[PDB]
């Protein structure tokens, strides 16, 4: 029920802005000053300009390092987000990871969907669910995903907790 | 702290999937069966194919009406989301509204940022905060935003509740 720092970095649907208090809506109250994510009046900073900073809600990082949508943002020089130019990764880009957990197709492009996440998927939210750890010739997950006691890659208490064999293990 | 139906349609950051239980993570537990939003293994349905259905997390609606990112999705025939082709609206498109509350520039394109939301913004999350209601020659908000007792357009208890003069007023 809450967004931002109070909702553990949860985002409002349909780009509703998250007020300074951690609640979702539209208007000056939510989108003006203190806005956390969503359609904030003062676009957030991102990319190079703001330290490698990614945009929330999948917004595009424009060449000037401001968050938004449209040609000025997803167009020429976009630094991140669903850019208009195919985003490269994988073995064919010296292991680069796609941002925001997007899957890296077999061919070295960042995206989401069966074609990217499906078989051959190199990194990101692959849906191939390949086994990691001891029971897997001790192979490690990508993106620093935790390798659960079960020999599964993921993020969550169940994966990263007790008997987490590798990855961003809390335990 | 919760997502989906349990988090009032709140979305996980960095396309983390929302399990059937309303919690955020990555892996089979969250992204497999019951997945609500985010990088679900089974891309959600959208657009024409799924009743005008929009994609969560700002994903692109591919021509086949499946949710995702990359050329197959934001490319040719995209039906919604941050499509690779400029999205039209406004007076210059018989009042069309941009989807997901994006601002409709002065020129009739959908986007987010100062250039779209800034002065001339026609609909969506305009940041111009123009007055609505009684104190405003009785002008109505766009997107069915509520016109708060104060003469402000927005979405939230404060706008849509008590003394909501127009819009998607709960009161
Ligand atoms: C697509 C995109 O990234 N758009 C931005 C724009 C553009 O970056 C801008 O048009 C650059 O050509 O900037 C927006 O914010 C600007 C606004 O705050 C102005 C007001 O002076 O300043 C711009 O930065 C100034 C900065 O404030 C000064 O400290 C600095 O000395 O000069 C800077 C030069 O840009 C901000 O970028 C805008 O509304 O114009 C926001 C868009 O999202
Ligand atoms: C970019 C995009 O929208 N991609 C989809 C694809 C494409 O729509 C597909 O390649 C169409 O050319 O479809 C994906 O799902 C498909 C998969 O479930 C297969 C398995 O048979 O079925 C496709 O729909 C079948 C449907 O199941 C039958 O009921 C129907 O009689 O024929 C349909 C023909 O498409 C699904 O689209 C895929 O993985 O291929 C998902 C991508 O997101």
């Amino acid at each position: 029920q809450r967004c931002g720092e109070q909702g553990s970095n949860m985002e409002c649907p349909n780009n509703l802005c998250c007020s300074q208090y951690g609640y979702c809506g539209m208007g000056g109250d939510y989108c003006g000053k203190g806005c956390q994510n969503g359609a904030c009046w003062t676009s957030k900073r991102c990319g190079s300009q703001a330290g490698g900073a990614t945009c929330p809600n999948n917004h595009c990082c424009s060449q000037y390092g401001h968050c938004g949508f449209g040609a000025e943002y997803c167009g020429a020089g976009c630094q991140g987000g669903p850019c208009r130019a195919d985003i490269k990764c994988g073995s064919q880009s010296g292991g680069k990871l796609c941002p925001n957990n997007l899957c890296c197709s077999q061919w070295g492009f960042c995206g989401l969907g069966s074609e990217f996440c499906g078989g051959g998927c190199q990194s990101g939210a692959c849906s191939t669910d390949k086994p990691c750890g001891k029971d897997a010739g001790g192979r490690v997950c990508t993106n620093n995903y935790c390798c659960s006691k079960w020999g599964s890659c993921g993020i969550g208490p169940g994966y990263c907790g007790a008997g987490c064999q590798s990855g961003g293990c809390d335990a």
